[PDB]
C-alpha cells in the first residue's frame, strides 16, 4: 500500500470508543477532512498537500473505516450514527488539543460533518461539505427515479446479514463498480491505481464491511430521524459553509444543492464542479483552489 | 425433480419467442395459471388438482422462467416486458386451440396477466391477480418506508452485472432468504421441500437469474411506462377481475380493492390471512376463492 501523503505524519489518536487513524501534515490552523463510502482517508491525497500549505491537515479514517479502530454496534447502530461518529472525532480532535477548527467532508464524512455542525457549532471555525444533501432531504426525495439511483441507501439498510452476504461473494467487483459508476468518466480512469487499492483492501474485509452497513442502517433510521428534529425545529447550521457538488454527481440529482443547504444553513456559499461525485480525485484541482479560498477567508 | 401434479401432462409448446413450458391437467373451460419471482409453475401444486376438477388448467412457465426458453434481452429488456410475456403466452394458448380463457396470477405473473387485459381484453373471460398492485401504483407509493420494506426493485433493476454478479456468490442463500421473508411466519415452512427445491435449481443458474434481473429492469422501465400511459389515459380493464391479497403479504404494505378499483371497471376484492405466497401458505381459500369465481 502507498504512501500518498508526501510529507504527513501517521498517528493513531486514543478516543472513549476506540482508535482513529489519521495522516497530519502542515502547520497553521487545523483543517480536518473526513472521507466517505466506500473509500478511505486517502482519497484526499490530491487536495491535502495544497491544503498542508496554509494548514495544520488531519485527514482521519472515520469510525470503523480504513485503519481506525471498529466499536461494538447495536440493534440501533448507535456508533455508526452520524452523531457518535461525531462525538468520537470531536474526542480524537481533543487529543490533538484542537477544540475550535475548520472541517471538510464528502459522502458520510461530509454526513459527519454537518450533523457535527447541528450538535456542536461552537466546535467549527467553518465547514464544507463535498456532493451531499442532508439525509432528511434524500429520504424525502426517494421516488422512483431516486430509489433506483441511490438503490444503495435501501439496499445496504437491509437487516444484517442480507448485504454482508451478498457482498462478500465478489467484493473487488462491487467497490470499483460503485467508484467508477459515479465518475463522469464511468470508469476508474479519474483514480490514481494506488489509492483504488487502498478502497479494495479495506472494501476486502468482511468486518469493515458491515461497519458500512451499520452506517448505512443508521442512515435510514437515526440518522434520518435527528435530521427530522432539527427541520422541524428550524434549526439551522450557524457556522460558515461552503456546499460543492458535481455537476453530474449525487446531490444535484433531485434537488438543487445550494437552495437545500440555505434551507439547512444560514451562511453558506456553494458551486459547482465539473465533476462526478468523487470531487477530490476527479477534480483536484478545482477542488482544492475552491477548498482553500474557503478555509482562507 | 419432483413431479408436484400428478396426473397432470407435460407440453413443450412453441412460439415466436421460444417454448413455453406447462403442466396440463383437468378439462373444462380453460384456465392458465402463472407463477412469479422467485418461482415457477410448481407453486400451483397445492391448489390445481382442486382447480382440474372444475377447469382444463395450464400451469406454464414464464418466458425465460423454470423450464421454458429464454430469449435473449436488449437494451429495453424488450422480452421480459410484461406486454412481450402477454403476446407470448396468447402466442402459446392459440397453439392449444385457447382463444378466449381464464387467467389467474401471482406476482409477476399477475403482472403478465393485467397488462394482457389491458392489451388484449378479448381474449380473457375472467382474470385474477394475487397479492400485486399495478406496477405503477407501486413505483408512485415510493418513499422512505416503501423503498426499505421492498428493496428488491430497486436493486434487481440496476443495471446489469451488477445485481447478477451480487447474486451469483451464494445463490441459494438469497433465494431462500427471499421466499422466507414474504411468509407469513417468515420461514420456509409453508412450503413444500420438494417445490423449494424446484425453485432452487432454478435460482442456480445464472442464465436463470439474469432473466430475473431483466424481468425487474423491465419493472423499473418500460412496465412502468405502459401502465403510466393506460393510468394517464383512463384506461379500465373491461374483464371482470377478481384481486386477492395476502394480509401480511406486498400488495398490503395500500388499499389493494380500492387501488383496483381505479384499474378496472369490474373488480371484486378479500383479503385471506397468509404472506405473499396465497396458493402456498393459504391453499385451501386460495383455491376456493378461484372456484368460486371462475365458475359464478
Ligand atoms: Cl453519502
Ligand atoms: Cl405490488
Amino acid at each position: 500500500l502507498a504512501d500518498l501523503f508526501p510529507g504527513f505524519g501517521s498517528e493513531w489518536i486514543n478516543t472513549s470508543s476506540g482508535r482513529i487513524f489519521a495522516r497530519v501534515g502542515g502547520d497553521g490552523p487545523p483543517l480536518l477532512l473526513l472521507h466517505g463510502f466506500p473509500q478511505t482517508h486517502v482519497m484526499w491525497h490530491r487536495v491535502a498537500p495544497k491544503l498542508a500549505e496554509r494548514f495544520k491537515v488531519i485527514v482521519a479514517d472515520l469510525p470503523g473505516y480504513g485503519w481506525s479502530d471498529m466499536p461494538e454496534s447495536d440493534e440501533q447502530h448507535t456508533p455508526y450514527t452520524k452523531r457518535a461518529m461525531a462525538k468520537q472525532l470531536i474526542e480524537a480532535m481533543e487529543q490533538l488539543g484542537h477544540v475550535h477548527f475548520a472541517l471538510a467532508g464528502h459522502n458520510r464524512g461530509a454526513r459527519v460533518s454537518y450533523r457535527l455542525a447541528l450538535d456542536s457549532p461552537g466546535r467549527l471555525s467553518k465547514l464544507a461539505v463535498l456532493d451531499i444533501l442532508p439525509t432528511y432531504e434524500y429520504w424525502q426525495r426517494m421516488n422512483r427515479a431516486y430509489a433506483l439511483k441511490i438503490y444503495h441507501w435501501s439496499f445496504l439498510a437491509q437487516p444484517a446479514p442480507l448485504p454482508e452476504n451478498l457482498l462478500g461473494g465478489d467484493p473487488d467487483f462491487y467497490v470499483k463498480a460503485k467508484l467508477a459508476s459515479w465518475t463522469r468518466a464511468g470508469d476508474l480512469s479519474a483514480f490514481d491505481p494506488r489509492a483504488v487499492e487502498h478502497y479494495r483492501i479495506a472494501f476486502a474485509d468482511p468486518m469493515r464491511r458491515h461497519v458500512m452497513c451499520e452506517d448505512y442502517r443508521a442512515g435510514a433510521y437515526a440518522d434520518f430521524e435527528h435530521d427530522k428534529i432539527d427541520v422541524e425545529a428550524g434549526n439551522k447550521i450557524p457556522v460558515p459553509m461552503l456546499a460543492l457538488w458535481g455537476a453530474s454527481g449525487i446531490a444535484q440529482s433531485a434537488a438543487t444543492p445550494l437552495d437545500v443547504w440555505r434551507k439547512w444553513a444560514s451562511d453558506v456559499q456553494g458551486a459547482p464542479i465539473e465533476s462526478g461525485h468523487f470531487l477530490p480525485e476527479e477534480a483536484p484541482d478545482q477542488t482544492a483552489e475552491a477548498l482553500v479560498r474557503f478555509f482562507s477567508a
